[PDB]
């Protein structure tokens, strides 16, 4: 099982007749580059008019594809193919920074403050466990995301591809940063079975430690936000059971087993990860911005007050890949695997309309 990005947007009922025109989506990259030949062939094969793609160098880094499809080129082309396939009217600005937290910070503030490209959306699918970040870098990052919220820019981040432990074996549960930020729309991952625009079934992405699984959990750094106050977020499963910001907010297809068809450095292939969901929803927000005639910005508070039928609730599975305790599990409403669920594009747009 494999989908084009178009088949996925169809299952999530993205609003038709909108392609992101007049909008600029920013995409953060910390390594590799994209092969233009790949994009050219991919977009055409999908029937999509070649989108404008430009690179911006940050802290001396630049677009540098190595040709190795199994390298960071794959991260980069996945970001672009998936989003560019779904908002091809939008201008894509890809910011390349050194693979450091200072570079990542700098690429994000470069994007937000861009006086020329002024992106209205920032797509992020890089990060790490919050404990791997220093308190100072965490604080700089969060000022940035707040700034973003003040400028009407939406910021979206993949919640992780390693389950509730996010890759650590220090025997604790952890969420990823920057999705853990309250000012970031955290994107979880599901397993999607769909066709002709109707989802047949959608469960938690979890293919074990070998296969990867959706990030999700309870932030140990940030306290439960006011707008999450009655979303049924639990305390972390970690002893002490501190309450904290629940991750994620929304979720989309991320299971490589029901994966995305893309072309990485010439080779046809199928990928997944929550890495595909931020750019997928980045394109949804850009289409919605076009319709609105202005950037929607920071959506987290809005999302949590929308009626339930704006989402496809995910209620089965868990995102534990380290033990059999099923920490965390899906269920009715918000859960620490899939958050509010998958959005139903046309209904989110209708709620956002005057
Ligand atoms: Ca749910």
């Amino acid at each position: 099982t494999a989908y084009t990005p178009l088949d996925v947007a169809q299952a999530y009922q993205f609003p038709e007749g909108l392609d992101g025109q007049g909008q600029c989506i920013a995409i953060i990259e910390l390594g590799g580059g994209y092969d233009e030949a790949s994009l050219a062939q991919y977009f055409a094969s999908l029937g999509v008019p070649a989108p404008q793609v430009v690179s911006v160098s940050v802290d001396g880094a630049s677009n540098q594809p190595t040709g190795d499809p199994s390298g960071p080129d794959g991260h980069v082309e996945l970001d672009i193919e998936v989003a560019g396939a779904l908002a091809p009217g939008a201008k894509f600005a890809v910011y390349f920074a050194p693979n450091t937290d200072a570079g990542f910070l700098d690429a994000i503030t470069t994007a937000i403050h861009d006086p020329t490209l002024k992106p209205s959306v920032v797509s992020i699918s890089w990060g790490g466990p919050e404990d791997s970040w220093t308190s100072a870098a965490i604080a700089a990052m969060n000022r940035a995301f707040l700034d973003a919220a003040a400028l009407g820019v939406t910021v979206l981040a993949a919640a992780g591809n390693s389950g509730s432990t996010d890759g650590e074996q220090d025997g604790l549960y952890h969420v990823d940063f920057p999705a853990a930020s309250p000012y970031v729309l955290a994107c979880g991952g599901t397993r999607l079975v769909a066709s002709g625009g109707r989802i047949a079934q959608e469960t938690v992405w979890n293919d074990g430690p070998d296969g990867g699984a959706t990030g999700g959990g309870v932030s140990r750094i940030f306290p439960l936000p006011a707008w999450q106050e009655h979303a049924n977020v639990p305390p972390s499963a970690n002893p002490g059971a501190s309450s904290g910001r629940g991750v994620p907010d929304l979720a989309g297809n991320a299971d490589p087993a029901t994966g995305y068809e893309v072309v990485i450095d010439g080779e046809a292939t199928v990928i997944g990860g929550t890495s595909a969901v931020a750019p997928l929803f980045a394109a949804l927000v850009a289409r919605i911005n076009q319709k609105l005639g202005k950037a929607v910005g920071y959506l987290n508070p809005t999302l949590y007050q929308l009626p339930a039928d704006v989402f496809h609730d995910i209620t089965e599975g868990n995102n534990d890949i380290a033990n059999r305790a099923q920490i965390y599990q899906a269920g009715p409403g918000w859960d620490p695997c899939t958050g509010l669920g998958s959005p139903i594009g046309v209904r989110l747009l209708q709620a956002l309309l005057p």
